[PDB]
């Protein structure tokens, strides 16, 4: 499971979000284990996008974050996946938070580094319950364009959802 | 964060511990990228405790796994750390899991493997908040050693509740 009301000012932010509703980006654990250009590359795509955006991050701010992103040192993930206004789940893909965006079926962008991770991602995908990024290249609009996929096309809410 | 209650089973199991109290072991995200042994040193460790022990964990079974210890591909490690039970928290040592042992009052053993998590957890450790192991070799006895110092130490304890 059952999701629990957020912290207050944390429900503001979401609330603030009107119709377009929210995105968590949780743990990015790995993300300060990767250079300060790649959390600029994503910080391009999530700034893009009419959603809010919640992402549990530690290290140096980027300087692409946009004004819908907030950056918080620890995020409720599980509370967050339950809001009736996330649309996206942005993740590694460890098995953890892929049981709780399957529960809450909230639809996923991946960003894998370990075998672990892509083979967790390949999988929601070939239930076209998610779409990945990076391993090979990877574009802030090859993220943006997986992000407004998910959010937007609601096919990949009803197939998330055929898994819980 | 609050702390809600745990799914009927795990309440069962976690009960289970009467006046010896819980381990988590949570979310262990890049055990599944060490080898075999590694986690087989660390179920020694473990197995060798009085404590119920919850370990979130998604590969092959360790064949030296404790009747004390039962694998899960997801936990709900802050209903976990709040409960009354839990003596210690096991973790890599990344930002958000600190955060939700701060919150809760749970004394730490960090096994880091990057320098963020090499960093949080030698400030625990200097807070007297935690103690932290492998990195330099590694043998089950010092993952039990850590272990008991801080499930029965209470001084680990009164130093984590000082930081909330």
């Amino acid at each position: 499971k059952p999701a629990k009301p957020l912290p207050k000012e944390m429900e503001e932010f979401v609330q603030s979000s009107g119709e377009n509703g929210i995105v968590v980006f949780s743990l990015g654990s790995m993300i300060s284990n990767m250079s300060e250009e790649s959390a600029n590359m994503i910080a391009s795509a999530l700034a893009q996008i009419p959603q809010k955006v919640l992402w549990r991050f530690d290290g140096k701010k980027p300087n692409t974050l946009g004004s819908n992103t907030r950056l918080y040192k620890w995020l409720p993930q599980n509370d967050l996946l339950g809001h009736p206004k996330t649309k996206a789940f942005i993740t590694h893909g460890g098995t953890n938070g892929i049981y709780e965006a399957i529960y809450h079926g909230i639809p996923m962008v991946g960003i894998p580094l370990f075998a672990d991770q892509h083979d967790n991602i390949a999988h929601m995908k070939a239930k076209g319950a998610a779409l990945s990024v990076d391993i090979r290249t990877m574009s802030s609009r090859d993220l943006l364009n997986a992000l407004k996929s998910v959010i937007n096309d609601p096919i990949y809410k009803e197939n998330i959802m055929k898994l819980s």
